[PDB]
């Protein structure tokens, strides 16, 4: 007899409560290959915190880290982030999903949903086919 | 270079089947649960068999069907809908499938998004992590 609850999934969304005393890991999905991929991270007010170049990336799914420090290299408290991925394609400027680990804080309510850390009721469709 | 062709998994209920090869994919479920299934339908709506799958851990189920209505004969290929459910408590609830589709193209919205077999234009959060 088990539930989700306390296990991490992965969900499509662009914020994630994250310790930064640990290294953060997540993907993105790309669906045309690009020189030029990259996320923006920014605190949960919108501020950006920092840059993450990705460089020049073949079709399919890329994975990224953010060591938890701003651009100047000093630690940021944990807490919400927002990570958006974008790539150039021909000159134009697109987004990409992000796909970011979440605990799952309950189950609640035909329709179940998660409720995730961080970003309240989230549905299935969301979520990742769980690990 | 495209993902045009490659097969990715998609949070939807429905796929382009070829029922001469075995059909697998998943499911989420939220809760521990003893009776958990998926109903398969037709492009009309009309039923075409029962997957029972008893009693399930919460996390990811995997399923298949081997094309086949419920008296044991071969379907044709074909646009199919797999409705998982399961049943907590006395009531039903329905679960979010993750289907393979093939990639037919990639486009615009709406901003990037994938033209998949059988399914039109679908959003990235749609789409798992691209194996």
């Amino acid at each position: 007899a088990s539930s989700l609850v306390g296990r991490k999934v992965i969900v499509a969304t662009d914020k994630s409560v994250v310790d930064t005393k640990d290294t953060f890991k997540a993907s993105l999905n790309l669906p045309v290959s690009s020189s030029n991929v990259w996320v923006n991270v920014y605190d949960d007010k919108g501020t950006v915190v920092n840059r993450i170049n990705l460089g020049q990336q073949a079709a399919g799914s890329v994975s990224f880290m953010w060591d938890g420090k701003d651009s100047s290299g000093n630690i940021m408290p944990p807490g919400t982030y927002k990570f958006e991925a974008q790539t150039s394609i021909d000159g134009k400027t697109y987004g990409l999903q992000t796909y970011l680990p979440a605990n799952v804080d309950s189950v609640t309510l035909g329709e179940l949903m998660l409720n995730l850390a961080g970003l309240g009721s989230i549905a299935l469709s969301k979520v990742q086919i769980i690990g």
